């Protein structure tokens, strides 16, 4: 497989490393969002130790208003990161 | 470097990988994308032979009308194609 090929199965398996810990395995609540934040963003974003950063993280990304991160609200993200890295080039 | 940051990486390097053959280096063309799909997503999509089959993956990609794919263009091609791998799981 090409490296964009194996990129594409990495997004899905950081998603259900997280997603699935807690609640609604198909869904990244605010403690599992948090926990792949610092855990797998950590040379990319800074790290969250207050409740309210991860609040507004989420209501950044949670578009139909569950309180919870889905899958395509998760690419959203991806994209959000990977347009941030690509830019201060 | 994390999993999903080596993931945020590779999506860019192949955005460039084909951006930079033709034209404006920061757009995929029609033809940078036929060449992009054909030879990094050869097991996900089926190999594009005809201009008319380009034309119809541009057509949803070009959101802008300028008849070429730019990053944010492609970054909702790789949404749509991670969520078909996610998806018949
Ligand atoms: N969140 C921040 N403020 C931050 C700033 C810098 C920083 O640096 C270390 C991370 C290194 C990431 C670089 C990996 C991919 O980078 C690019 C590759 C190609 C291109 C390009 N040609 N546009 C741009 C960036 C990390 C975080
Ligand atoms: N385009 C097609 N029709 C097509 C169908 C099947 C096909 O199979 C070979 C590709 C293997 C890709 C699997 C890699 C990642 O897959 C997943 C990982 C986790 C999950 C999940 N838990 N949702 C789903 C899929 C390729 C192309
Ligand atoms: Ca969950
Ligand atoms: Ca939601
Ligand atoms: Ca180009
Ligand atoms: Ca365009």
């Amino acid at each position: 497989m090409s490296e964009l090929e194996k990129a594409v199965v990495a997004l899905i398996d950081v998603f259900h490393q997280y997603s699935g810990r807690e609640g609604d395995k198909h869904k990244l609540k605010k403690s599992e969002l948090k926990e792949l934040i610092n855990n797998e963003l950590s040379h990319f974003l800074e790290e969250i130790k207050e409740q309210e950063v991860v609040d507004k993280v989420m209501e950044t990304l949670d578009s139909d208003g569950d309180g919870e991160c889905d899958f395509q609200e998760f690419m959203a993200f991806v994209a959000m990161i990977t347009t941030a890295c690509h830019e201060f080039f």
